[PDB]
This record gives structure tokens, sequence and C-alpha cells, in this order.
């Protein structure tokens, strides 16, 4: 239906593995949207279609304030092109390089409307499985938004493709290959509200080899700045039995949370 012709392309809003994301404006409407950008020989030799068709029926059938649109796709002879909503404050991750660490207000803040948005996804037994600062955005009014779904799916699930990236919020039932659920959200919940308050996440390490050991074995501590409500949070949310974290109700709940959110639920 559409086609690169229908647009007008601007500044390159960002990078990822398979994406090059741009700015760019619809010419009959002007409507001001993001392009993502996949090329098609990359991803044919990643063999990952079954996961690119997954980011388009999953997202573009989801409707939440705190989850981004996604509007269609196109193709041409050598690429994808994915049609989004335009974040228009950047990522999450640029914000904690420019500040180094979050206060308590903004942190809970981010909580609620994270815990929000994956309610209404885990409703849909819709889990993401790809959480982290890169792929949480920016609203006009600097709310939190959701996007990246291309690692998600439909619960209960195993693992039929390789992991690349950091294992860095990954659980260790994921890590450890076994089978997961939507409870792998809820801890990659809790490595978030860590990086937060802190700056870096809990089992960072230099090598992909102990930072496994460091997440399977759940070994984290806390600097002395960390609350005594926010550690009892993350405490609840970092369970290696993921059945013993909390539901999402009880995150929303949670007298940290209420105390310091000026978001309601
Ligand atoms: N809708 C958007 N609005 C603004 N910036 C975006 C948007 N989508 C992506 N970006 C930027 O491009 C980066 C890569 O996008 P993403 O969809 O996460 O690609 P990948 O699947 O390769 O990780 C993001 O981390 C962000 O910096
Ligand atoms: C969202 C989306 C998921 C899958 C695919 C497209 C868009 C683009 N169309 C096709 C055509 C029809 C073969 C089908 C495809 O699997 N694909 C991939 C090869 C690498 C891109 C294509 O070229
Ligand atoms: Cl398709
Ligand atoms: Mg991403
Ligand atoms: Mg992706």
């Amino acid at each position: 239906q559409w086609a690169l012709e229908d647009f007008e392309i601007g500044r390159p809003l960002g990078k990822g593995k398979f994406g090059n994301v741009y700015l760019a404006r619809e010419k009959q409407s002007k409507f001001i949207l993001a392009l993502k950008v996949l090329f098609k020989a990359q991803l044919e030799k990643a063999g990952v279609e079954h996961q690119l068709r997954r980011e388009v029926e999953i997202q573009s059938h989801l409707r939440h304030p705190n989850i981004l649109r996604l509007y269609g796709y196109f193709h041409d002879a050598t690429r994808v092109y994915l049609i989004l909503e335009y974040a228009p404050l950047g990522t999450v991750y640029r914000e904690l390089q420019k500040l180094s660490k979050f206060d308590e207000q903004r942190t809970a803040t981010y909580i609620t409307e994270l815990a929000n948005a994956l309610s209404y996804c885990h409703s849909k037994r819709v889990i993401h499985r790809d959480i982290k600062p890169e792929n949480l955005l920016l609203g006009s009014a600097g709310e939190l938004k959701i996007a990246d779904f291309g690692w998600s799916v439909h619960a209960p699930s195993s693992r039929r493709t390789t992991l690349a990236g950091t294992l860095d919020y990954l659980p260790p039932e994921m890590i450890e290959g076994r089978m997961h659920d939507e409870k792998v959200d809820l801890w990659s919940l809790g490595v978030l509200c860590y990086e937060f308050l802190v700056g870096k996440p809990p089992f960072e390490a230099n090598t992909y080899q102990e930072t496994y050991k460091r997440i399977s074995r759940v070994e984290f501590t806390f600097p002395d700045f960390v609350t005594e409500g926010a550690r009892d949070l993350i405490s609840r949310l970092l369970k290696h039995n993921p059945s013993q974290r909390p539901m999402l109700r009880e995150v929303l709940e949670h007298p940290w949370i209420t105390a310091n959110s000026s978001k309601p639920s």
C-alpha cells in the first residue's frame, strides 16, 4: 500500500542491529512519523523473518498510551520499512547517560508507566522479553513508551533463536535456556528499577561468562544510598524462582511506589 515515494526522509533518529531509524513526513498529510529501515540481506542471513512478522503482528494490534504504535509496513527490492509512532523526547537510555542516575520520584514514575503497559500486554498473554533503556522511548509530555517488539511472543514459550547482545536484562530461566513465561518481564523490571537508581544494572560484569554466573546465582548488592523501600521492591522482583516474583498489581501497590510515583495506575 505505502511506498518510499510517499515520504520525505529526515535525520537519523537512532541505530539498531537491524534497524536504522529515520524521521519522516508523509507527503500528502504532512504526518510526522518514524521509519524503521531493515536490510533484507541481513535479515535473510540472520534467518529472523519469523521474529519480524511477530513484531508487526503483535505491536500493530496493541493500543495503550504507554506502548509505541506501529501503523504498518512496506518493502522494496533491498529493504523492509516499519512505520512507527515518532517519540520526540528520545530514549530513556540517553536520559540516563545525561543524568547518571534518576531520583526516587522519576524512578517510581517510570516503573508505574512500565508496569501499566506490561499489565496490558500480559492480559493478552504477550511477553515482551527485551525490556531495557534503549527500547524505552519518551513522548511529548515526557511519558514512557515501550517499543521494539522484535523479541516478543505469546506465552508459554521456549527460545528458538540465538541470543546475540547483552545478558544484562535476562532472567536465569531464559539464560539457562529453560522454558519461560510472563514472569520474565517481571525480572527485567527489577533490573531496570536498580539501574535507574544506581546508574548501572545489578549483574553487570566484564565478560559474558561472568555475567552469566552472577545472574544464575542472583549475586547483587546495594550502594548505601538506596532506601529501605526501593531495596524491598527490587529484592522481590529479582527472585530466582519466577513463581515467587510478584504480580504486577502488587508492584503498582507497593508502598515505595505509591509514595514516590506522580502517575496513577
Ligand atoms: N519511534 C521512534 N522514535 C524515536 N526514536 C526511535 C524510534 N524507534 C527507534 N528509535 C531509535 O532507534 C533505536 C533502534 O530502534 P529499535 O526499534 O530498538 O531497533 P532494534 O530492533 O534494531 O534494536 C532506538 O533505540 C532509538 O534510539
Ligand atoms: C514485516 C515483514 C515480515 C517478513 C517479510 C517482509 C515484511 C517483506 N516481504 C517478504 C516477501 C513477501 C518475500 C516476506 C518477508 O519474509 N521478507 C523478508 C525476507 C527478508 C525480508 C520479504 O522480503
Ligand atoms: Cl508478512
Ligand atoms: Mg532496540
Ligand atoms: Mg529488533
